[PDB]
């Protein structure tokens, strides 16, 4: 027990380096640098929402770290969570493939030094003739390297530092964004490492400065750089037994179920395939098995043959990550129904003022929009089109709000958000809707877009899974949706013998009525719903205000027999399990944190990466295409100097996205493609400083002389 008590009290990040066997805390204005032949231990405080404190614990091992090291740090991390009631989350953090929560947490990037303490080598703040190297992309990860032309290449850009001058140099086929991120790590060198005493000097091949050449000599000729598929869909889980290690087998299917984790137990979710690895510590474990829950799972990554570097993470019981959630068919946690957050609340949003929606505000603050995914509060004009075979016609405009599952409607809607406003192109595809009419209405979706200026949002709903902001679009009115049918003129046939609705309700107030079987299992006690004698008007155990009155306005249009749930008539019954737990709301986006992708299409590979940490519009690359995935939404960023190919393929990507989700994720999920510098407030709101004219001068030019 050294100093254990110097740090977990108080929110923020510390971090220790493992020197001969002991904590040496690394000084404040050097995090980032860490030592290919040391070891680290990383501990991330955030305040749990309302007064709590929740422990991230990561331990980085170099490459070139001894054993004695890596068990030094190892064992630390142990003794560490012990210290801290075990209730902290553990990470096995390696070079060059920290973890997803890991890199968050650093803005400027990380840099890797060669040297530790086997050398002789410190962290000292008061000469100098280094060099990195940063490749790759997003991850800001700069190596050093030899001070020699040997290490230089055209695709990365690179950085001499020599004391008073360091030197930025960028290859010839790089490009305008890698050069961008670049400049982070020379900003960091000449203010924290130099109390901002040093003249950064940038040049690019043959243009080089005196000072640099005579260094390295002359520049010969250099050559280029180089740099998946969609291998994550199927996971493994195991049961741990007890040294002797054995493993046995829980299910296979990714779709898990809750109940297999018994406290008494360990278990190891095998995602080796995506290169991590859970381990889940059951309360009920002896304690000699839960101090060797780091231990136990390496010994699992041997017995795989998976690549030594795969990630860890280690979860007590109660504070399961969300991406450990998710592989769970419907989490659904015991006492954490209310009170403020969940078991977890990720670093990118522990900074996210909670807004509850309040109509009257809508128009001003982007954040409530994102949060509650309403662009505005769907008054403006709008006009619909109904597909009939290869056009639009235009719908019966006394039945707006009326959609046929066996039609597909186009909706171009007007919304005015704060200052300006923009168009939002809604593609109703009905469920039981013909595959001329569904293909027909997204193409003719899509030329709808180009002819009205390449601007508006298109988003493609099927029916059934609806968006909040679109069943607020006609005043009050509910939006009512029909299984089959058509009001192509004089389609309309007969409806049914006896059709049921449920009637959902949305964080705005206004209501949907889909037309859904008339069996037990499709009640919900949180939602309402609506026979050749009467008509029946069951309110749940969950039931609100707006449901009620939403349903007997579809009374309205077609007389009431009200009647609560429990106590239901006895000819009532003539319709099994249904849904009794409730829908999470406020605490949706605690329980599915909003994260964001690059993808790219390669030769029939598609390659996904997330960009770690808080949600900054920078990272918005304008050659590439992002994914902000929601929960009950999926956005399509689409950089306006993006291929043009992956312009097009916003829509597949995105499927091709939410299909090998390893969720199992609702096939009818909305997806919503944006263009760049056209972001609806929905969209926007997720970024805490986002300017409006940052794309106005180029990202890449304005750090450039921004900083000398």
């Amino acid at each position: 027990h050294p100093e254990f008590l110097k740090a977990g009290k108080e929110p923020g990040l510390q971090i220790w380096r493992v020197e001969k066997f002991d904590l040496v805390p690394v000084p404040t204005n050097l995090y980032g640098d860490f030592f290919t032949g040391d070891a680290y231990v990383i501990l991330k405080t955030v305040q749990l929402r309302n007064g709590n404190l929740q422990y991230d614990l990561h331990y980085w091992l170099g490459n070139e770290c001894s054993q004695d090291e890596s068990g030094a740090a190892a064992i630390f991390t142990v003794q560490l969570d012990d210290y801290l009631n075990g209730r902290a989350v553990q990470h096995r953090e390696v070079q060059g493939f920290e973890s997803a929560t890991f890199l968050g947490y650093f803005k400027s990037g990380l840099k890797y030094k060669k040297g530790g303490v086997a050398s002789g080598f410190k962290h000292v703040v008061p000469v100098v003739q280094r060099l990195f190297q940063v490749k790759r992309r997003r991850v800001v990860r700069a190596t050093e390297v030899p001070v020699s032309w040997e290490s230089f290449n055209n695709g990365d850009c690179f950085i001499l530092d020599l004391g008073n001058n360091i030197h930025q140099w960028c290859g010839s086929n790089s490009n305008r964004y890698e050069r961008l991120k670049a400049t982070q790590v020379s900003k960091g060198i000449r203010d924290n490492e130099r109390s901002g005493r040093a003249r950064v000097h940038v040049s690019e091949e043959g243009t080089e400065p005196e000072a640099m050449l005579q260094v390295l000599g002359p520049k010969p000729a250099l050559p280029a750089g180089t740099e998946d598929a969609a291998n994550r869909k199927l996971a493994k889980l195991y049961k741990v037994s007890n040294g002797t290690m054995s493993v046995s087998l829980v299910a296979d299917e990714n779709p898990f179920a809750q109940g297999a984790l018994k406290s008494e137990d360990c278990f190891i979710l095998d995602h080796g395939k995506d290169g991590k690895i859970f381990v889940w510590k059951g309360k009920q474990a002896n304690t000699e098995e839960r101090k060797a829950a780091l231990k136990t799972a390496s010994d699992f990554i041997t017995k795989m043959d998976y690549p030594k570097q795969t990630q860890v993470s280690v979860l007590p019981e109660g504070g399961e990550t969300p991406l450990f959630k998710q592989f769970f068919k419907n989490w659904r946690d015991p006492d954490q129904t209310d009170g403020l957050g969940l078991s977890y609340l990720s670093s990118h949003i522990a900074n996210v003022e909670r807004v509850p929606f309040d109509a009257a505000t809508l128009h001003t603050s982007t954040a409530m929009a994102a949060q509650h995914g309403m662009d505005d509060d769907g008054t403006g004009q709008k006009q619909i089109w109904r597909i009939e075979g290869s056009n639009k016609v235009p719908v019966d405009p006394a039945t707006y709000g009326q959609f046929y599952g066996g039609d597909s409607y186009i909706i171009l809607y007007n919304y005015r958000h704060g200052g300006r406003q923009g168009q939002i192109i809604y593609n109703w595809q009905g469920a039981q809707s013909t595959q001329d009419e569904v293909a027909a209405s997204a193409i003719l979706t899509a030329q709808l877009d180009e002819e009205l200026g390449g601007t508006p949002v298109q988003s493609r709903v099927v029916q059934g899974k609806e968006p909040a902001h679109l069943m607020s679009l006609f005043g009050g009115k509910p939006m009512i949706i029909y299984k089959g049918g058509t009001s192509r003129e004089g389609g309309q046939t007969a409806p049914a013998s006896t059709r049921l609705f449920q009637v959902r309700a949305n964080s705005a107030g206004a209501t949907r009525a889909v037309e859904v079987l008339p069996k037990a299992g499709a009640l919900n006690s949180n939602d309402a719903f609506v026979t050749p004698s009467a008509a029946y008007l069951w309110v749940g155990t969950g039931a609100s205000e707006a449901e009620k009155t939403g349903a007997q306005e579809l009374l309205r249009v077609l007389q009431p027999v009200q009647v609560a749930e429990g106590s239901e008539p006895d000819g009532f019954w003539e319709a099994a399990a249904y849904r009794t737990s409730p829908r999470l709301k406020d605490k949706k986006m605690d329980a599915h944190p909003p994260r964001l992708f690059a993808c790219s299409n390669k030769i029939g590979r598609f390659v996904i990466e997330e960009v770690p940490g808080e949600l900054m519009q920078e990272d918005l690359a304008t050659d590439d295409v992002m994914l902000l995935d929601t929960w009950d939404q999926v956005f399509v960023w689409v950089g306006k100097d993006s291929q043009e190919e992956e312009k097009t393929e916003a829509l597949t990507s995105a499927k091709r996205y939410i299909e090998t989700d390893p969720a199992n994720r609702d096939r009818r999920t909305p997806i919503t493609v944006v263009k760049q510098g056209f972001e609806p407030p929905s969209f926007v709101g997720w970024f805490l400083g986002w300017d409006d004219d940052y794309w106005s001068v180029d990202p890449l030019d304005r750090a450039m002389a921004e900083l000398a």
